[PDB]
């Protein structure tokens, strides 16, 4: 996160990290076993932390879960992250608490100007490199589909959407890939990709999360 601030510990109490030896990407906590995250994030032998505030030390809170099982979506596109989203089944239940919480999904999708809350523990400069210990957050509202489209002509704004500052200076980075895009309480999106990172006329761009709800729940019922 660029230009973003310090959340408070257990803020965003479904904030997840996907750990393999290291933080690699974040995820949301949608039930008590199961995340979502970012197909281009997948990797076999993934441990996911919840309860996390300062990675690289353990507080209290923590509950180190390994995944079961790793789902990408099927019609996923490396080369343009189409379709840029993965479920993960948790070996066992995390135990919910104030600082360990599921994030809804949405019921219908968020429009432009819609204030979201982005989060994670990725590079920090939009210049060079900088990992965090603690959480940071970041405020962006989504941005209009046109202003998306003008940005990069290699969007399919019916499964991404852009969000941020076209001024530059505030964004999600390398790291923060596979986390939450919270508005009005409803996950809306997750951490896909950009062109650098907080630079002037390049917003984020963001896995449409209102358009995958169907496939979401078929696919957690079938598993
Ligand atoms: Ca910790």
């Amino acid at each position: 996160i660029v230009g973003g601030y310090t959340c408070g510990a257990n803020t965003v109490p479904y904030q997840v990290s996907l750990n393999s030896g290291y933080h690699f990407c974040g995820g949301s906590l949608i039930n008590s076993q199961w995340v979502v995250s970012a197909a281009h994030c997948y990797k076999s032998g993934i441990q996911v932390r919840l309860g996390e505030d300062n990675i690289n030390v353990v507080e209290g809170n923590e509950q180190f879960i390994s995944a079961s099982k790793s789902i990408v979506h099927p019609s996923y596109n490396s080369n343009t992250l189409n379709n840029d989203i993965m479920l993960i089944k948790l070996k066992s239940a995390a135990s919910l608490n104030s600082r360990v919480a599921s994030i809804s999904l949405p019921t219908s999708c968020a429009s432009a100007g819609t204030q979201c809350l982005i989060s994670g523990w990725g590079n920090t400069k939009s210049s060079g490199t900088s990992y965090p210990d603690v959480l940071k957050c970041l405020k962006a509202p989504i941005l209009s589909d046109s202003s998306c489209k003008s940005a990069s002509s290699r969007i399919i704004t019916s499964n991404m959407f852009c969000a941020g500052y076209l001024e530059g200076g505030k964004d999600s980075c390398q790291g923060d890939s596979g986390g939450p895009v919270v508005c009005s309480g409803k996950l809306q999106g997750i951490v896909s990709w950009g062109s650098g990172c907080a630079q002037k006329n390049k917003p984020g761009v963001y896995t449409k999360v209102c358009n995958y709800v169907s496939w979401i729940k078929q696919t957690i019922a079938s598993n």
